[PDB]
């Protein structure tokens, strides 16, 4: 696992979340993407700032569409979520992977502190 790209729907939250904790974690050696099917109009800064709070930065992100060479050449994309949908090319060289995020029964940021802590889970899963 040499490449990633993090895809779900608006890339301006959770997308950049895990690009960000991705980073984070990750040596040089990995290539961290990310991206939305459907580009936000800026970034979410209650993302922003619970990214923030664990000593990482995605305040410099930006919402983007998929590259199709990226999508063809990465070794995994990775939906967040159960909106976004993302069909790999036959070409594909990498593998399709989908996160569930468990809703809390909280809002603002107390609800995006554990969708984040969620996303660490499985962004240090993924990199192991």
């Amino acid at each position: 696992m040499k490449s990633v790209l993090f895809v779900c729907v608006g890339n301006g939250g959770k997308s950049q979340m895990a690009a960000a904790l991705a980073q984070k974690y990750a040596s040089d050696s990995v290539e961290i993407h990310s991206a939305g099917t459907k580009p936000a109009q800026g970034l979410n800064q209650l993302s922003v700032e619970s990214i923030a709070e664990v000593g990482a930065d995605m305040s410099q992100g930006i919402p983007k569409a998929i590259d199709p060479e990226l999508l063809r050449t990465v070794d995994r994309v990775v939906i967040l979520g159960d909106d976004a949908q993302v069909d790999m090319p036959e070409s594909a060289q990498g593998a399709l992977e989908r996160w569930s995020i468990e809703e809390p029964d909280a809002q603002g940021m107390e609800r995006m502190r554990i969708v984040r802590d969620q996303i660490d889970n499985r962004v240090q899963a993924l990199l192991a």
